[PDB]
């Protein structure tokens, strides 16, 4: 389903890419992207695919349409247009500056401080959920782990009842890697309707959770308002279970394929900061854009305003005018090169607590579990869309190879 090319788009800039659905996806999601970072590829294209929409493909090109909120705006985010149309999430539908006062409440909800405040429970959870897995000498370690570890975590941290799971979970996956169950307005309706009463009660009776702190907290010298609190915290929720829980999958599946490079983390602990760097790079999986408020000629090409351009974030780093042999994981290289959690006024606030449950799980998986694979004749399903995801990792592992803590 190809929408017929608008008048304004150069036919030599067509490319046909399908973000929801890549074509070598058998060969990985990030090489499936990478697809676009070919020579034969201009570095903005226009796809007709999920209605029509330009594709920034150069870690330059997307910092740069990152950092220019004049011309790429966060109003309509999400590609196909009737989501980025409902989406209205605070912080990321508002540009600055009207953005940062927003930003500066959620950052009091997940920030630094309350990832140092929390850190004994992530490892706690953490070498908990290992250890209970250790003896079975297998897993489903999206199951298992993965799922578990970052969402519990983040639960805890909402105050939400650990029996919500699989109903959040289901209305998460919806929005970046639509089914075709549900519209994305369809969606954010049941978070919505999920989200209201509990702030109306975290009103009238405040707690130390983040929705009670979101929900009774001030913006400009004001108060927020019930509609504003629905909208900041149908973020956290959509920020807090998605992206860490498919990023861990990446890696750990890359882990089970690659002996040498577990070991170098036995070894030289002191490389697990940079390894995460590494990894974050390598394993890349955001991919949202902009809308053009305004008619726009960005690198020689006419943009339209309400043209919609999807500037990859796992495109920077896998870009190799950024970063030589990107394709290869290497722990040591001189300057890991990306954006991952983004670039501009809408950085990732989330940063410090997604590192945090990596460098965990890494040091605290590698500890009792040094050895494993990926299941003999399992064949492992990768997910593109907003956020990508793998659907099973099936694990084998010898308990007699693991070391009780
Ligand atoms: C590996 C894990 C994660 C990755 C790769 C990631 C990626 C991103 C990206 C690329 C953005 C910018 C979106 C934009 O510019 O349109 C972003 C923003 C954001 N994410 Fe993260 N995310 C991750 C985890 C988290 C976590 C754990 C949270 C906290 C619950 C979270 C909360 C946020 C928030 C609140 C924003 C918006 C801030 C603003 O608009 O100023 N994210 N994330
Ligand atoms: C692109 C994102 C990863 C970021 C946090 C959750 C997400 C789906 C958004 O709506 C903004």
């Amino acid at each position: 389903n190809l929408a017929p090319l608008p008048p304004h788009v150069p036919e030599h800039l067509v490319f046909d890419f399908d973000m929801y659905n890549p074509s070598n996806l058998s060969a990985g999601v990030q090489e499936a992207w990478a697809v676009l970072q070919e020579s034969n590829v201009p570095d903005l294209v226009w796809t007709r695919c999920n209605g029509g929409h330009w594709i920034a493909t150069r870690g330059q090109l997307i910092r740069e349409a990152y950092e220019d909120y004049r011309h790429f705006s966060s109003e309509c985010p999400f590609i196909p247009r009737e989501a980025g149309e409902a989406y209205d999430f605070i912080p990321t539908s508002m540009d600055p500056p009207e953005q940062r006062q927003f930003r500066a409440l959620a950052n009091q909800v997940v920030g630094m401080p309350v990832v140092d405040k929390l850190e004994n429970r992530i490892q706690e959870l953490a070498c908990s959920l290992i250890e209970s897995l250790r003896p079975q000498g297998q897993c489903n370690f999206t199951e298992d782990y993965a799922e578990p570890f970052p969402i519990r975590i983040f639960m805890l941290l909402a105050g939400l009842p650990e029996e919500d799971i699989p109903h959040l979970k289901y209305l998460t996956d919806q929005m970046t890697r639509p089914d075709g169950s549900m519209t994305f307005a369809e969606a954010k309706e049941a978070l919505y309707d999920y989200l209201i009463p509990i702030i109306e009660q975290r009103r009238q009776k405040p707690g130390t959770d983040a929705i009670s702190i979101v929900a009774n907290g001030q913006v400009n010298g004001r108060p927020i308002t019930s509609d504003e609190a629905k909208r900041m915290c149908g973020l956290l929720l959509v920020g807090g279970l998605d992206a860490v829980v498919n990023f861990l999958s990446f890696s750990m599946e890359f882990l089970a394929k690659s002996p040498e490079h577990r070991q170098e983390l036995i070894e030289r602990p002191e490389r697990i900061p940079a390894a995460c760097e590494e990894l974050l790079r390598r394993f890349s999986l955001v991919a949202d854009g902009r809308i053009l408020t305004s008619d726009y000629e960005f690198h020689g090409v006419q943009l339209k305003k309400g043209d919609q351009i999807l500037l990859p974030q796992m495109l920077s780093g896998l870009d190799e005018r950024e970063n030589a042999c990107p394709m290869h994981v290497d722990f040591s290289r001189q300057k890991v090169s990306h954006t991952t959690f983004g670039h501009g006024s809408h950085l990732c606030l989330g940063q410090h607590l997604a590192r945090r449950e990596i460098i965990v799980t890494l040091k605290e998986w590698l500890t009792r579990i040094p050895d494993f694979s990926i299941a003999p004749g399992a064949q492992i399903q990768h997910k593109s869309g907003i956020v990508s995801g793998v659907q099973a990792l099936p694990l084998v592992w010898d308990p007699a190879t693991t070391k009780a803590v």
